[PDB]
């Protein structure tokens, strides 16, 4: 309702399974949702904001947000938004990447919070120990490949090739959607853009298994030159203060393009839309000022890395 | 050489992966080979004879058979041959039939042969054990999507519709031939006419693996009338006794027609080229006589059912 309309102001919804469904559910209870991170590095970075200060927003609202750590995934790799097959890691670096993710994730949600405390999951409980005989039929059967094969995901790279390995994906991503909504209560699954079709095999798999639960998606971040959002000279920017300093953070943040910084603003912060408006008034009328780019850069680094880290920031530069 | 020539002539060889390497091999050492066999029912039929004496054949000539019961794979299905999905059978059910068909597939086998005596193995042991993760990657890894599509038991059922349940088929089947590999010293793999694409799957795991093994398939035995073989009024021509009395499979193989009569001799039976030759010649000048007919009768029936069973079926007539 106002919700799911905040979001749309903000530009944080691409799709949507139904969303008169849910509009009308998170109007009327709390609802339970997740959201995936596949240890890919032994950090988060910046391309995982979106998903994490999304969670935190619907929490906010009160709503209970699952943090789901992919350590079962990280041993297979997701080939949703990769033009490439990707190299397997191995599990000693897989798990060793889990535990980082974790404490990572935990600083952006509220443990404290009666009714909607979040949780973090690692899918390695429940995966790790399933029998591929078991996978085959009880999730297997379920999947016809010609449903499979016209998923973005695999449409996308058939020429260029891919393996079972990744093909299979989504059958596990779509099992995490069922066990989570049958042991949680999950009813939503939100997800960067190129999830759509993973997000959609969770809801075709509890659909034929149950017989309810709603899929959202966030668009990909957008530059007005058209090169890709996070992608600096530096090399990613990363979210341990280890890897990217909060220095270099801030920076990254106050560097935003005029063109940018007021979809920046509606994204990645908490700031209201008349705080948001005010700064644009503000942008069109002392652009030299660089007010919306400070106030992003404050926001994004305090959330990230906190205040104390933000005044270091600040005296630095 | 001759092992394999005899099969020639017998038509016991519908595809080989290379003829003369296997040649080589076979007439240089003494070969282990396999054939898997799938619990469908609670009794092999007819349908299997020729995958069961092929082997007995390559047994006589020195070789080393492995007569594989797909306590596993019976649990997933093989699209291979069929037109449509099956229905998944339950554990205790294939459980219950693996032993039968243990039981039935170890009367055409010597076990007491030192050099070369026969085993009868369980899928069961090395797939029951083993988690999805395991599969996907240390399998899976090594096949493309765009191989398995192309597959002959895939390609012909797309438009009709194919579970990935009985897609992922073919790498089980795949990963047997690696194992028996690895743990026998199995070369050679036979099958029906269908298994083909599970075959050379079995080969492409094992190249891509170790980077030396062939397949030999098995041709469908062919009717002059067009019909397909053992398809009777009566229903399968099984090799239970009690699904299908001696008195009944004599009766099957008396009524071989005319036309068929001489490629069943060389098909099924252990009757020299000479012998086989010399019933042509009668079946050319004394066709009311029906000596190639009881000599197929008794011989099959021997072999499946014993001499006794044989003298009851005679009598009986
Ligand atoms: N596939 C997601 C991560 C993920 C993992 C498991 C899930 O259940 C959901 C999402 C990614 O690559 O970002
Ligand atoms: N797929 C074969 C049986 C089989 C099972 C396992 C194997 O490794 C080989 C063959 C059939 O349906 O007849």
């Amino acid at each position: 309702m106002d919700l799911l309309a905040e979001l749309q102001w903000r530009g944080l919804v691409n799709q949507t399974t139904d969303e008169d469904g849910l509009r009308k559910l998170l109007n009327e209870e709390r609802v339970t949702l997740y959201c995936g991170f596949d240890p890919t590095a032994d950090s988060l970075h910046i391309g995982h904001l979106a998903g994490i200060l999304t969670m935190r927003r619907f929490q906010q609202a009160g709503h209970r947000p699952i943090a789901l750590v992919g350590g079962a995934t990280g041993l297979i790799g997701d080939p949703s938004g990769k033009k490439s097959e990707r190299t397997l890691n191995a599990k000693e670096t897989v798990e060793a990447w889990s535990a980082r993710i974790k404490e990572q994730l935990g600083r952006f949600l509220d443990f404290e919070a009666d009714g909607n405390p979040a949780k973090i999951k690692n899918n390695y409980d429940w995966i790790g120990p399933l029998d591929v005989i078991t996978f085959l039929r009880d999730v297997g059967k379920h999947f016809s490949v010609n449903y499979m094969m016209a998923k973005e995901s695999v449409q996308s790279r058939i020429e260029t090739g891919i393996s079972f390995t990744e093909f299979s994906y989504m059958m596990l991503q779509a099992y995490d959607f069922l066990r989570l909504y049958e042991t949680e209560g999950c009813r939503l699954q939100i997800g960067g853009s190129d999830q759509w079709g993973n997000i959609t095999a969770g809801l075709e798999l509890i659909r034929k298994t149950k017989g309810r639960a709603f899929g959202l998606t966030i668009p990909l971040v957008t530059k007005a030159d058209g090169t890709k959002f996070g992608k600096t000279e530096s090399g990613t920017i990363w979210l341990d203060k280890e890897k990217t300093s909060p220095y270099e953070f801030y920076q990254f943040w106050i560097n935003t393009d005029d063109r940018d910084v007021i979809r920046y603003l509606k994204y990645f912060t908490f700031l209201s839309k008349e705080e948001i408006e005010a700064l644009e008034q503000e942008l069109r009328e002392a652009p030299e000022k660089r007010a919306a780019q400070k106030t992003l850069a404050e926001e994004v680094t305090k959330l990230v890395h906190g205040e104390e880290a933000l005044r270091q920031a600040i005296r630095i530069s």
